[PDB]
């Protein structure tokens, strides 16, 4: 059922702020501060930026429908990143490492 499924999206958006995962995890807590960090084109390659406090505000205020719309942020957060950045950064490597933690985790929902 879709309240079931997303029972298990609020246990997997868990798991992907858990401290277990932090050294990888942490560049996607926020949304990215181009401002600050002077990358003067991420809003334009970056229509829709997506970040882990979005997501749990999603899931907090119950806007996601399904487990397929909470799937497609989390999918768009990492799309984001490797769109943006050079294949070699440290950030894509970091993305890749927790998109398999949410790959596993959401392949595994009951
Ligand atoms: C081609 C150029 N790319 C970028 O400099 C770039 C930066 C980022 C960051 C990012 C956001 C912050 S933050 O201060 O905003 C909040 C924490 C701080 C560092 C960040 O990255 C770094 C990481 C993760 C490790 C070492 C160095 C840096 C600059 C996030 N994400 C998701 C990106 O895609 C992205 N790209």
């Amino acid at each position: 059922s879709h309240m079931e499924q997303l029972k298990h999206c609020n246990g997997i958006l868990k798991e992907l702020l858990s401290k277990k995962h932090a050294a990888y995890a942490w560049p996607f807590y926020k949304p990215v501060d181009a401002s600050a960090l002077g990358l003067h084109d991420y809003h334009d390659i970056i229509k829709h930026p997506m970040d882990l406090s979005t997501v749990k505000r999603k899931m907090e205020n119950r806007d996601y429908r399904d487990a397929q719309e909470f799937a497609a942020d989390v999918r768009l957060m990492f799309s984001n990143c490797y769109k943006y950045n050079p294949p070699d950064h440290d950030v894509v490597a970091m993305a890749r490492k927790l998109q398999d933690v949410f790959e596993f985790r959401y392949a595994k929902m009951p």
